[PDB]
């Protein structure tokens, strides 16, 4: 529904990751989009982020909060592929949940 996977075919997605891996082998390719079942939080201008291996989910949350210009005590959560997410570093998240295209996919929800 205009998601990254729908707008970008597979071979193109694989090509984005191989670009990232060879230019910046240290960085985790993350896709962040609005949950299909979320309607209150707004959409975001970009969905593609390349983040240091060592940063945490809580840090990833600040990144979204800031980009969406949310209230600091606005309650929201990230799902991976679609389960609950925090202290997980990007390195660990990626080892457990990366997509076959080589991105790891997240969505934010307020519920």
């Amino acid at each position: 529904p205009g998601s990254f996977k729908e707008r970008r075919p597979f071979h193109e997605r694989q090509k984005d990751v191989e670009e990232i891996r060879s230019q910046q082998p240290n960085k985790v390719p993350v896709i962040i989009e609005r949950f299909d079942g979320e309607r209150s939080l707004p959409l975001m201008d970009r969905c593609k982020f390349l983040v240091p291996e060592h940063i945490t989910v809580a840090e990833l949350m600040s990144i979204v909060r800031r980009r969406l210009q949310l209230h600091p005590q606005q309650a929201f959560f990230l799902l991976v592929n679609e389960r609950s997410m925090n202290s997980m570093s990007m390195s660990n998240l990626y080892s457990q949940e990366r997509d076959p295209d080589g991105f790891v996919y997240m969505v934010y929800t307020s519920q």
